DNA sequence: GCGTAATCTAATCAACA
DNA sequence: TGTTGATTAGATTACGC
């Protein structure tokens, strides 16, 4: 089975596009900290940005 | 840029090796309980198993 | 129901002994 | 220098709202 299906709110999808628009290819440092300040596990920041990569 | 590579001891790999064994493809609920249990996290369970799949 | 999170493969890079 | 963990580009499948 898939884990569930991870929700963003309002303000870490803000923060995640801006950091997008920064910088598509964020290394690990920035990712971490993007984990950190919207508490979301870095793996989904990961798969976040390679999703948004891709639709782009 | 990238993150820091793993290391794993030949407990954690005995352990990986019998689950890859067992079924190649563990679900969420499999991965997890790895994770718990040789303190890996969940993510790096998951790309071992992915590079496991594509070198055999 | 659509958007998009999640996952898989295939190919490539690089780092830690 | 080698093994193998890490990353990314595509195709998919399939929940959350």
């Amino acid at each position: 089975a898939r884990r569930k299906r991870t929700t963003f709110n309002k303000t870490q999808l803000e923060i995640l596009v801006k950091s997008f628009n920064k910088d598509p290819y964020p290394g690990i440092g920035v990712r971490e900290h993007l984990a950190s300040l919207i508490q979301i596990p870095e793996s989904r920041i990961q798969v976040w940005f390679q999703n948004r990569r891709a639709r782009q």
